[PDB]
């Protein structure tokens, strides 16, 4: 691992995740990135550098660090035209933070564009040298974090605006593709008798995954950043971006055995292997595993989890008793996805910059219809009714700068005041089921922070907003380095075909 103090170089290269080779974006040469580490308390310094020469990966770039507070680094958190204007090829920009009050299993992502897709996406980890959880395992470190991307082998520009699944789903950064079932697939090494955290996270683009591992069970003890009672479960829907911490006792016989991630759609099933990685036992021989799968029995379901600490929801126990509630009306026209009637597009003038140069309120904030303006220490309510309007569900959405509570999840008809669970990327379901999946936060963090669906396409198409929290304080609470300022001088300066 690297950080919490580290350079990230950004470069375009050639890659076979799956034995086909195409031009991908990566970090310090590799995609998935490098595991970005350090421990609850830590102010990280991550030096980005811009060396990219592909204009249809896109030469500018912006990393986010996904579920970050960012309590008073508003501008280091990511998003293009948001937070930040792009960091220009060839030049260099350093992220600036602090991790105070959080720990658990991170990632960092382009938020330009499509271009997290095209490869610019790793896993981050932020350690609990108390982790109220360290009884349960003896092993965690760099080998047992698991990635799951979706791999394309036609890069994000070029191909379908809303692609129909991946050609192949990478585990650590390997998978095949149906029509090669030769390329190398991924190993993670365990031990008879140890127990081992296993960082779970999705690097996903668009296709959600239902992870499982032939002949073990998988208890749950971190939902994205939040410790969890433990859950015990034989299988793991998991949804572009989310992560969850599952312990693996190793106490099974000495053998190989399937790790499965089946998409939602795209290339389905484990023929050839597809959708796998192995589970090595110490002394198994090197080949591939001939476990078979069995039915789930035990799948996670999001309302059987429930935080290790009581934790209070914000407001009060009854459908809108808080300070504002916002509903969220999603449609969809065959190019572009729209909420409550606005498509986004970003604006020129980041709205963080934006806000800095005097915009408070959502009548001078751009996007216009874009922008919903929160009031500070206040509990707000969002509501994201599904509908046939808003193809390509279930539709993740991730809310930057907060982890809410899940008052209602999706295939449940049921509201949880009590003990609902909290994460920061959810599932809003589908109309099949009625679902009106609603999040609870209390806004005493001020900035302009994204709400979005995390998939890629869908972002790119529109499906997001900002909430633009406490504005009037977010100059003072933000203080910008000289380095941010010049961020946009120098993006609106390059050539178009150099962006
Ligand atoms: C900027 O980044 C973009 C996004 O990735 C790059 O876009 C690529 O554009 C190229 C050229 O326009 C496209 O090439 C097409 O590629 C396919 C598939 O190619 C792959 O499969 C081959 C078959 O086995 C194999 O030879 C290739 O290997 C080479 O390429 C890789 C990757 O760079 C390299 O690592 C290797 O060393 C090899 O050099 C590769 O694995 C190919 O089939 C296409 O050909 C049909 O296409 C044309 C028109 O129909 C026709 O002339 C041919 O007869 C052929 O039948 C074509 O060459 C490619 O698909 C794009 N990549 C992606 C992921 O979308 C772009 O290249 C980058 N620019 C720079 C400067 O690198
Ligand atoms: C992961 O979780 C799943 C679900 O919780 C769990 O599956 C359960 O496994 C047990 C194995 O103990 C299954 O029950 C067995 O079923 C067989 C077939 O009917 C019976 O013959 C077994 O009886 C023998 O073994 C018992 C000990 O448990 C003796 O008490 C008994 O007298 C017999 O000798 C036994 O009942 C159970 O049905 C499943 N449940 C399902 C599928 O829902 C699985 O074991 C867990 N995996 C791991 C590795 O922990
Ligand atoms: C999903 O829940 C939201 C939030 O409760 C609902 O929107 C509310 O509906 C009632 C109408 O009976 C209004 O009084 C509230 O003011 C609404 N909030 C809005 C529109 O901002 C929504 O109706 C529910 N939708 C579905 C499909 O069940
Ligand atoms: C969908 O709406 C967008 C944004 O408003 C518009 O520019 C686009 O042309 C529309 N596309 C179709 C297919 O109607
Ligand atoms: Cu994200
Ligand atoms: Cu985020
Ligand atoms: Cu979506
Ligand atoms: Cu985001």
């Amino acid at each position: 691992a690297v950080g919490p103090v580290a350079d990230l170089t950004i470069t375009d290269a050639a890659v076979s995740p799956d034995g086909f080779s195409r031009q991908a974006v990566v970090v310090n040469g590799v995609t998935p990135g490098p595991l970005v580490a350090g421990n609850i308390g830590d102010r990280f310094q991550l030096n980005v550098i811009d060396n990219l020469t592909n204009h249809t990966m896109l030469k500018s770039t912006s990393i986010h660090w996904h579920g970050f507070f960012q309590h008073g680094t508003n501008w280091a958190d990511g998003p293009a035209f948001i937070n930040q204007c792009p960091i220009s090829p060839g030049h260099s920009f350093l992220y600036d933070f602090q991790v105070p009050d959080q720990a658990g299993t991170f990632w960092y992502h382009s938020h330009l564009s499509t271009q997290y897709c095209d490869g610019l996406r790793g896993p981050f980890v932020v350690y609990d040298p108390n982790d109220p959880h360290a009884s349960r395992y003896d092993v965690d470190n760099d080998d047992t974090v698991i990635t799951l991307a979706d791999w394309y082998h036609t890069a994000a520009k070029l191909g379908p605006r809303f692609p129909g699944g991946a050609d192949a789903t990478l585990i650590n950064g390997k998978g095949r593709a149906p029509s090669d079932s030769v390329a190398e697939l991924s190993v993670i090494k365990v031990t008879k008798g140890k127990r081992y955290r296993f960082r779970l996270v999705s690097l996903s683009c668009n296709p959600n995954h239902t992870f499982s591992i032939d002949g073990h069970n998988l208890t749950i003890i971190e939902v994205d950043s939040v410790n969890s009672q433990p859950l015990e479960v034989d299988s793991i829907q998991i949804f572009a971006a989310q992560r969850y911490s599952f312990v693996l006792d190793a106490n099974q016989a000495v053998d190989n055995y399937w790790i499965r991630a089946n998409p939602n759609f795209g290339n389905v099933g484990f023929d050839g292997g597809i959708n796998s990685a192995i589970l090595r036992y110490d002394g198994a021989p090197a080949v591939e595993p001939t476990t078979n799968q069995t039915t789930s029995v035990k799948p996670l379901n999001e309302v059987d989890l429930h935080p290790l600490v009581s934790t209070p929801v914000p407001g009060s126990p009854s459908s809108g008793g808080v300070d504002k509630a916002i509903n969220m009306a999603f449609n969809f026209n065959g190019s572009n996805f729209f909420i409550n009637g606005a498509s986004f597009v970003p604006p020129t003038v980041p709205v963080l910059l934006q806000i800095l140069s005097g915009a408070q309120t959502a009548q001078d904030l751009l996007p216009s219809g874009s922008v919903y303006v929160l009031p500070s220490n206040a509990s707000i309510e969002i509501s994201f009714p599904a509908t046939a309007a808003a193809p390509g569900a279930p539709h993740p959405f991730h809310l930057h700068g907060h982890t809410f509570a899940v008052v209602r999840s999706a295939g449940s008809t049921v509201y949880n005041y009590d003990n609902p669970i909290f994460r920061d990327v959810v599932s809003t379901g589908t109309p099949a089921a009625g679902d009106n999946v609603t999040i609870r936060f209390d806004t005493n963090n001020p900035g302009p922070w994204f709400l979005h669906c995390h998939i890629d396409f869908h972002l790119e198409g529109g499906f997001a907003v900002v909430m633009a929290e406490d504005t009037p304080d977010v100059k003072a609470v933000n203080p910008v380095p000289q380095a941010w300022s010049d961020l946009c001088p120098t993006y609106d300066a390059l050539d178009p075909n150099d962006q």
